[PDB]
């Protein structure tokens, strides 16, 4: 029989993608054959969980997926093999999600990238805007203003008349704008980040401050008194009516990131493209998060590991992970394969990842984050329909996100 190979094991949560990085390690074996590369594929639900008592009672896989939220403790406990390599060839936004105590603590493999604009360009033709007017765009509460002006004239009733004209119907809109809306990921955590405030802060919702208030005061008005995005009972408890709305031919623009592309791809009728995120009073500050693959510190095989993290990190190795378009490597010199992907479909992609040259905001996350959204939903629900005022608002729901955060937790340390 053939010689035994070294048996390194892989942990993640995302099925598309252990099924890319089988392909990927199968060829790492071809020209390593004395390394086989086996991947563990756990839910999500509970891989954090799971991985603090693997880790703990000494049975954890050889690398394995973290996030952001997660790993500082495993990196403070010394569960973690330092990243002793140059980073110029990774993504900086993943790199800087891994960095702690001035190491870095896993190889960045994937990145959400960051938040754009689709465009109906018929829509936009319609109009008589070129698309590339969409990149110039500045959201402000000020005089400085450009956003409301376009999206007011990109907003049309059943009449013809534009959400800027004299007897505008908003009960009888039949084209938005634009998509604001109680969506974070699309739209509020990127215009908290451009007005310089925070969401969350160790480990804690923060978003009761001076640059999250200007935000949600900006998209409270679009919505209720501008009318140029949907009214929030359409929105708030239905995360693809706006996308739906842009499918259909009724929506100029709709922010979001890459994980729309393959259903706009699929289904869009119309000449459509992408454009720059909105610049804020802060700039054009985009949310973003990655995922890095850690090496387990107490591996029988540090030699073995250490060589296959250096797979995971080439741009061999992580192409394979963006080669079906569907996630993003992480390895700047692998990110052509994505790009490629796309514009073959006809996609430039560019705008997703410009964004990301400037400042950052996280996406929040973290044990017990998921009761705290729960529990601030229903008043942020509110307070996109204009009811009450913003200041109060995010003041209680901040208290109430909290409070679920620390039960939640409290409960488990019991």
């Amino acid at each position: 029989p053939r010689g035994g190979k070294i048996v390194v094991t892989v942990r993640l949560w995302d099925e598309p993608i252990a099924a890319a990085y089988r392909q990927s390690f199968a060829a790492f074996t071809r020209s390593h054959p004395d390394i086989e590369v086996r991947t563990n594929l756990v839910a999500y639900s509970t891989y954090f969980e799971t991985l603090r008592t693997d880790v703990a009672g000494g049975s954890a896989d050889d690398i394995f997926w973290l996030s952001n939220a997660y790993f500082a403790a495993y990196a403070d406990s010394g569960r973690l093999m330092k990243i002793q390599t140059d980073a110029a060839d990774w993504e900086p936004a993943v790199v800087d999600q891994f960095t702690r105590s001035g190491v870095l603590w896993g190889v960045p493999q994937l990145t959400d990238a960051g938040i754009a604009v689709f465009y109906n360009a018929d829509l936009l033709a319609a109009a008589g805007v070129d698309p590339t007017q969409v990149d110039n765009l500045r959201w402000s509460r000020g005089d400085d203003d450009t956003l409301r002006p376009m999206l007011a004239r990109l907003t049309v009733d059943a009449d013809g008349r534009t959400a800027n004209t004299p007897g505008f119907d908003a009960r009888r809109v039949r084209q938005w704008g634009y998509n604001a809306a109680n969506d974070p990921q699309a739209i509020y955590l990127n215009y908290i980040g451009s007005a310089g405030g925070v969401f969350q802060r160790d480990g804690k919702f923060a978003f009761d401050n001076p640059g999250a208030i200007e935000a949600f005061r900006y998209l409270v008005g679009l919505i209720n008194d501008d009318h140029v995005a949907p009214p929030a009972s359409d929105t708030n408890d239905n995360g693809d009516f706006s996308r739906n709305q842009f499918l259909a031919g009724k929506m100029a623009l709709f922010q979001s990131g890459t994980y729309s592309l393959a259903p706009v791809a699929r289904d869009a009728l119309f000449h459509w493209g992408v454009a720059m995120l909105p610049a804020g009073p802060a700039g054009r500050v985009s949310v973003t998060n990655g995922i890095a693959a850690a090496g387990n510190s107490a591996s029988k095989h540090p030699d073995a590991v250490r060589q296959v993290l250096a797979w995971m990190g080439s741009t061999e190795g992580n192409s394979y992970l963006g080669r079906h378009g569907a996630a993003i490597p992480a390895v700047l010199s692998a990110q052509p394969v994505y790009f490629d992907y796309w514009s073959a479909r006809g996609v430039d992609v560019t705008p997703f990842f410009a964004v990301l040259n400037g400042p950052r905001i996280a996406a929040p996350g973290g044990a017990g984050f998921a009761a705290g959204q729960q529990a601030l939903e229903p008043y942020f629900d509110e307070m996109f329909l204009g009811r009450g005022d913003v200041t109060t608002t995010l003041r209680q729901a901040q208290a109430a996100a909290n409070a679920a955060t620390q039960r939640k937790l409290a409960a488990a340390l019991e």
